[PDB]
């Protein structure tokens, strides 16, 4: 596919409202995650590259119709057969025409209205029905539910690609696949940095027999499906092709002698998007239905391995191409200029209490930080996490070395 023209997505975590931070054990072979829909983990293990994985979405498909619901009826061809008192029950021609609802009644007649008798005459009264506008509810089965799910490694990036999708897949540092019932556990590889096993219980998370997907004009809905069946509108289901209850939408008014009016209710929608106010609404434009939610997973990382753990150190001068910035996470990100063109090279980067104090305090988020080309004044974002209070980041060694004081709060 051509991603560098198709647009982006939420891949990993930095600068995103909620993030979680997960520590894996050292030597472990799984970390245990649940993925929420509107969130992202970053994954920290000892002798592992950095991880972010986060749920894309989920998508279900092949939805089945359960029952159409008329919402705007439009009422047509009024008309009213209507007899004299004694002369039994009228009964309108249309009755014979499926498209069209007729209902009895009476109304009074006497000499001044061509009977005979005087009392009550039987009317008919006959209105094509046809729906104008409906809304449908569809079920979804298991097996034809998508997740999709995001993953990242922390490898080199720059401020302007860190978020993109497509530099990120082109760096072989990122990639998107998809668990489902019947497969529930994937292997990718990720470049240099070895293989991931995704290995998840996407059923766990469902509850398909508990609601409807319910589409309403220009929104589709997760409904209760109990609510479903209750609608007071006129219904039609596959295994029953009629419009029924089609006197929902109809009004027929007060009959004089022998005329009686028949008007349609006005459309029914705003007052199903009303009662739909608190349901959790899903994006259902095309055939795919496209939701959020939780995926349970196991991540396992034993084929996961560092990469670059023996190219060379970085010789030349680093400058601060954006000074350290609090990334609203307990974390600080900065982002590296090298002067140097032996790259790609291994960045020398530490925090330490004070110049004098050279022992390494706190710890890098992007472990092993590297400059990946031999063009000079290239970029490298670098985040990490100082300790409270005074420190300093210090960057490559010697009289090549700069720092940028910090302070963390607390």
């Amino acid at each position: 596919e051509n991603l560098y023209f198709q647009g982006g997505i939420h891949f990993n975590c930095l600068g995103m409202g909620n993030r979680d931070f997960i520590e894996g054990a050292s030597g472990a072979t799984w970390v245990d995650l649940v993925l929420e829909g509107d969130s992202c983990l970053t994954i920290m293990a000892n002798d592992k590259p950095t991880l972010d994985v986060r749920m894309i979405n989920i998508e279900a498909s092949q939805l089945a119709e359960v029952r159409s619901y008329c919402y705007h009826a439009s009422v047509t061809d009024i008309s009213t057969v209507a007899r004299c008192p004694t002369t039994g029950e009228a009964h309108n021609e249309k009755r014979a025409d499926s498209s069209y609802v007729c209902k009895q009644g009476f109304t009074d007649r006497g000499w001044g209205n061509g009977c005979g008798f005087f009392g009550k005459g039987s009317i008919d009264t006959c209105a094509k029905f046809s729906c104008t506008s409906k809304a449908i509810g569809r079920t979804i089965q298991p097996e034809n539910i998508k997740y999709k799910v995001g993953i990242f490694v922390h490898g080199t990036t720059t401020s302007e690609n860190h978020g993109n999708y497509s530099a990120q897949v082109g760096a072989s540092q990122a990639a998107k696949f998809t668990v489902t019932p019947n497969a529930p556990s994937v292997a990718l590889k990720l470049g240099d940095y070895g293989e991931v096993t995704l290995d998840c219980e996407p059923r766990s998370g469902l509850n398909t027999e508990a609601f409807y997907v319910m589409t309403v004009g220009s929104k589709s809905f997760l409904v209760h499906r109990e609510w479903f069946h209750d609608l007071a509108l006129p219904w039609t289901s596959p295994s029953s092709t009629a419009w029924r209850n089609r006197e929902l939408l109809m009004e027929f008014e007060g009959a004089h002698a022998t005329k009686q009016s028949v008007v349609a209710l006005g459309s029914q929608e705003g007052g199903l998007h009303h009662a739909l106010a608190g349901a959790i609404v899903v994006e259902y434009s095309s055939s795919v239905m496209l939701t959020s939610g939780h995926l349970k997973c196991r991540l396992k990382m034993d084929k996961l391995a560092l990469k670059g753990t023996t190219y060379g150190m970085c010789t030349e001068k680093f400058s601060f191409a954006k000074n350290p910035v609090d990334t609203g996470h307990g974390t600080v990100v900065i982002e590296l200029s090298y002067s140097g063109s032996d790259g790609p090279c291994k960045i020398p980067i530490v925090s330490v209490a004070s110049l004098n104090d050279m022992t390494p305090v706190g710890r890098l988020v992007t472990v092993n930080p590297f400059v990946a080309t031999s063009s000079a004044n290239s970029k490298v974002l670098v985040e990490m996490e100082p300790p409270f209070g005074d420190s300093y980041i210090v960057v490559g060694r010697g009289d090549k070395q700069i720092n940028h004081h910090w302070h963390k709060a607390g």
